[PDB]
């Protein structure tokens, strides 16, 4: 069967830190008072939730409230505690208040409010410094949650907040974030398509803080490529056959019998056979200002089929990429 593995970094946070810091079953949510908010406007709606934009009216600033559907009102204690465990952190979303929305009668998340900059096309006129600048931003947030024995498995540009008035970054959506306990088979149904790594699409639970290092490395290169998404699949098992076009299908093999991991056999039929592709078939005269031979560098160190080869967070920001980053 599989070959078990464990992350080469942080192995061992939880087992070394209190039970009370990851037993969220067991931890007991102090409620806020829903008095203190009035909801604005609908901000969005997932499979799980709706966020609206809000006043607090004790401080008349504006939060953001995430009201959850009465199916996932059960499994809150996890988002919670790790939110706790992470406030204060570089980047990181704060958690402001946890009240029971009188309409729903579900739990209702209060966070902090980042003052958007428009999405619309503002994040695809970044300038190469500050492609470089918010990716050096984003490592802050990975590097501390990972430091702290959690992972995200949701990181992708929907979850990555910037006010760029004021140069701030935010990572936010704890929701699919879990605990990291060495040897623990996780859920492989993580992560949105475009920024699945490999471990997930070859269904190997055994994952860790890595996969959010492939998921960083797919926005990096739709971001320098201004190819947006890089790995544009149709399906879960289209997704690596995209993926294999450009690492080639020898690494892949080799990656599934390092692992011992059995390809599903629906992929005998479309997955071929590609060589590895050079990063510099993907520049062009639109890019070359966003592209340098440290990005490329950067880019080949993250994205790799093997889990345990990619940069960790704390590795990637010793990079030469971001060596021109103001610090
Ligand atoms: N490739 C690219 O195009 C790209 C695009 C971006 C921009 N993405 C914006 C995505 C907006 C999505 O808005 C969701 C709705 N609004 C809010 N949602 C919340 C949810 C929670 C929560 N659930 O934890 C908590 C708080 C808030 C919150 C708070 N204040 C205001 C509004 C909110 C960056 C990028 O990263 C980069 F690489 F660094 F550059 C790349």
């Amino acid at each position: 069967g599989p070959v078990p593995s464990r992350a080469r970094v942080y192995t061992d946070v939880n087992t070394h830190r209190p039970s009370e810091y990851w037993d969220y079953e067991s931890h007991v949510v102090e409620w806020g008072n829903q008095d203190d908010y009035q909801l604005v406007r609908k901000l969005g709606r997932g499979k799980y939730s709706e966020v609206f934009e809000a006043i607090n009216i004790t401080n008349n600033e504006k939060v953001v409230v995430k009201i959850l559907k009465p199916v996932a009102a059960a499994k809150i204690k996890r988002e919670i505690k790790i939110l706790e465990n992470l406030r204060g952190g570089p980047n990181i979303i704060t958690l402001a208040d946890i009240v029971k929305d009188p309409v729903s009668r579900t739990p209702a998340l209060v966070f902090e409010h980042v003052n958007n900059t428009d999405f619309k096309q503002l994040y695809q006129t970044l300038t190469d410094y500050d492609i470089r600048f918010y990716m050096y931003e984003i490592l802050k947030a990975l590097d501390y949650c990972h430091s702290m024995g959690i992972m995200h498995r949701d990181v992708k540009p929907h979850n990555v907040m910037i006010d760029h008035e004021h140069r701030k970054l935010r990572l936010i959506d704890w929701g699919l974030a879990e605990f990291y306990h060495p040897g623990q088979e996780y859920n492989v149904r993580v992560a949105s398509r475009y920024f699945k790594g490999p471990e997930l699409l070859v269904d190997y639970q055994m994952y860790d803080y890595s996969l959010d290092m492939w998921s960083l490395g797919c926005m990096l290169a739709s971001m320098i490529f201004r190819k947006e998404p890089f790995f544009h699949g149709h399906d879960n098992y289209d997704q690596l056959v995209r993926i294999a076009k450009v690492l080639g299908t020898e690494d892949l093999y080799d990656y599934i019998d390092k692992y011992n991991i059995e390809l599903d056999p629906r992929f005998n039929d479309i997955l071929g056979r590609h060589s590895r592709k050079r990063w510099e078939r993907f520049v062009h005269s639109e890019n070359q200002h966003l592209v340098s031979p440290e990005a490329l560098d950067f880019l080949d160190k993250l994205l790799r089929y093997d889990h345990q080869s990619r940069l960790t967070a704390r590795e990637a920001m010793e990079h030469p990429y971001f060596y021109t980053v103001v610090k």
